[PDB]
């Protein structure tokens, strides 16, 4: 029942990077407002890689204040780590999530086994909660077959997977070998395709500005109205073009600036500034967006 | 007017591995019944790699001699030789194709410049013909910019682009270039969602034996139909999961084979027969697609 | 006067998997013992992605305690996040280390500005202590150009190069533009052959139970016997090999382990353990070793 | 006792694109005179993938013609077709040649058990004559592993490999396990190191314009002077830092014009020419190769 348009969390930082709490609880409210069916926190677009756990396990509480049962709350709880995740899940369930999830472990080249032994200790100590898989071979450099897929995603516990491929081939494979399954399209870019191929909704950063957009190409693709789910898409994509040239956390922490949402559009260093170059242009679309 | 749904084309070999010219015949024919736009021929599917090219001219030649005015034909013409590939391109003229094209020249690491000098020298010796870029990375082992392609689609001469790619945000991003471009689709297990993303029409191998659920694809999109646009390319799927087990060519040839199209279901070697295994799977199928 | 055959010490854990400090120091003394030149500690090897800043911080100090004035000791105070970087290069400081060590931040995709700045970040928090630039693109995902490790090897502050990486051609560029630049072979399997391409030395985890072997292979190659040069490291490939069926670290920590340095060779979970299979013949490589 | 350092041939052509059998008889002649073990005709080096199977038939019989007893003479027959492969390892027969050689069969993908099979057809046909197993997997993306390669090392009739590949960990594990076999280094940036690791020779393009340099590293490694090894290295290193600039082969044909090899140093097209640019450095290049 975890089924929907889910905004990737950004997690705001002031001005000598240390948490903006105000501005968190205001991008929730602020996402809320908008419609989203829920929001997916702790995540890559969430900047989990670069913060403490207990950062993260602040972070995770103040959206649940906010969010209690007003939407969906996922609680992305992977670290490379399987005690320091099974912590996080832990507190997500504290907390009161929805589910939990986690990325396949990177960096070091650990074994299908040992991926699966990880998932399931983190499912144990998510106490009930069903779990995400995440699955984005860009960024983990962990590359999974469609027999690992479905190996992981039959574990007991698991209740959906986070699709962050550009494989439509595979997309449509695992809706095939699993029906019921909850896949969650990662690129918004492709948004469109990835649900006529079998995805259920989608999981991704740009919907923290635009976020009715990806709301409307369900409608029109529900409705068979392709060619204004095909105008959604490429409006949705001459952004993340956009969004790419500047950074893609950044820059939508910019448009969230101009639209009075985050105190601050920095990003944690190593992550750089956007170039002044591109202020034109994000405040024409912060503007715009107002639409 | 290079839009539609055109068969990549194979080439029946003997017994004896030599070319089975009824066969070829019997295949140009079976497509042109099928009811598809056109036919590509002298491409990989055609194992044109491993020819020579007076037998690739021969195939051209004999395709003309049956195709020539019932429906389009594109000639695929690219060799790793511009020198060649310019003979090919004149054969073509001379033989009544309506569009010439060629992979990027594999094997050496050649510069962009280097290519699109490749591409100009054989326009030219197409004397006349649309000239149709073919992207096909995986097999080539050429990775070109969104920005590359840009260069060669608006080359003087060109007509098309075959994108054999599954990157999808990229398809959407020539569409938004070139609205005017003709963009086949190159990946048959995503050809539904290739048309949403943006290819107005798609050249693609399993075409050769069900050439009709491709073109219904088009037709449900057009409609607005997405529940059978979905139902059928998971028909296609499923069929494309059992050729990659047993060898696509050898696959298509055999259960065309067993349709009695092609006399021998042999691709020359190196490739090697089907597993035996497979031959009940394929047999029944051969038969369910007399549908 | 950073030179040497230093190894990349591993972390030992116990049954609950908490530091195991006094395998540690006796890990750690083992090496001394053992006449390597010096240590890189809380690296790859050390599994220092899997622990917290405390713990990191934590093995520094006794290492240092352990060690101090004894042999040369490199810290690795890389992460991902900058200021994690900064909070353990101002402890190396502290504790007195001879240089300071930082992977090429991962998993975010930043540009070569955003690492430069990163790098001169931790050189100004390090407040004196050279830089060790580790490039490790297997692991990290980091492509590095040559230009690029020109432009990082020239920074203020650094002074060596930690060349994890198989490219033997790149490794005499970089000493053919850097006489003077201190530069470690990464790679243990090709140590000999990255001497005879430009390295002065090497860092190493096997350095751990057999850094005698190397060496050997430095002392065999100045003397101009490459066939002892040639002896010693096949015996290494030898034991390489089993490792790497093993699991390295695990497999590593198993023979400390019979070669009672090690109390539990345990690894942090993901990793799991070493197969049964193996210990015969780790139990057998660590009498051997015992030379 | 084809251990030793093979040049691999340069195939010259005419201001026509045609080819130039009396600069080949010249740099057949070249090479001999230089001290050359022997040569490798019509591999990547001499533009075999881009010629016809008479025109490399061609070259086959004027080399043959040209140094038959003189030095030894292995004929690169590989195509992607076993057909044309063993229709050149015949040729190699009758004109008398040492051995026969083929690339892994590229462009398509087949299988392992595929290439074994296309091996012993080329096998069979050369009558005789051993097979180097010619190994590269950055022109064909042919990627074999170390048990592969085991397997194609003992078919029988092999009695060498050309391992293309940087990988000088992989080298020493084929040498370990076959302390018999003929070992060609292929890259010859990394010749110095290749040999330390196991080969006992190569076959290299930039052999042709100095090849000397080569047997001066085998004669330094043998008798234990590493250092002139090294000097002798970085010698041919910077050749090769400028060669890849120009372009390897075209700058190859261009200093062996202005050694009056070479009458015309153009490559076929789609290679271009040599950036007027280069001119001064590679005609300076050949003056001081007057060594």
């Amino acid at each position: 029942n975890l089924r929907g348009v889910m905004a990737a969390l950004l997690t705001p930082f002031d001005q000598q990077q240390a948490l903006d709490k105000a501005s968190l609880r205001r991008l929730v409210q602020f996402n809320i407002q908008q419609g989203i069916d829920g929001l997916y926190v702790g995540g890559s677009t969430g900047e989990a890689f670069v913060q403490s756990l207990s950062e993260r396990e602040q972070v995770l509480e103040i959206v649940a204040e906010e969010g209690k049962g007003k939407i969906k709350l996922i609680a992305h709880v992977g670290c490379v780590t399987t005690a320091e995740s099974q912590q996080l899940a832990a507190s997500a369930k504290r907390y009161g999530f929805d589910a939990v999830s986690a990325v396949t472990p990177f960096y070091y080249p650990f074994s299908f086994e040992e991926h699966c032994d990880h998932y399931r200790a983190i499912i144990d100590s998510a106490d009930g909660l069903p779990m995400v898989v995440y699955n984005i071979p860009a960024l983990s450099g962990v590359k999974l077959t469609l027999d690992q897929i479905n190996t992981l995603v039959t574990l007991p516990g698991v209740g959906a997977l986070k699709q962050t491929s550009g494989d439509l081939y595979q997309m449509e494979q695992i809706r095939r070998e699993h029906p019921d399954l909850v896949l969650y399209n990662g690129y918004d870019e492709i948004f469109a395709s990835g649900l006529l191929a079998g995805a259920d909704g989608g999981i991704g950063s740009t919907y923290n500005i635009m976020g009715w957009r990806y709301q409307g190409i369900v409608k029109a693709l529900k409705e068979g109205d392709i060619q204004t789910a095909q105008k959604l898409q490429t409006e949705c994509n001459k952004v993340i073009d956009l969004l790419i040239k500047t950074g893609v956390f950044r820059g939508l922490k910019t448009v969230l600036h101009y639209m009075d949402v985050v105190s601050v559009p920095l990003c944690r260093k190593p992550f750089g500034p956007v170039d002044e170059k591109y202020q034109p242009e994000l405040k024409a679309l912060a503007q715009q967006l107002m639409q």
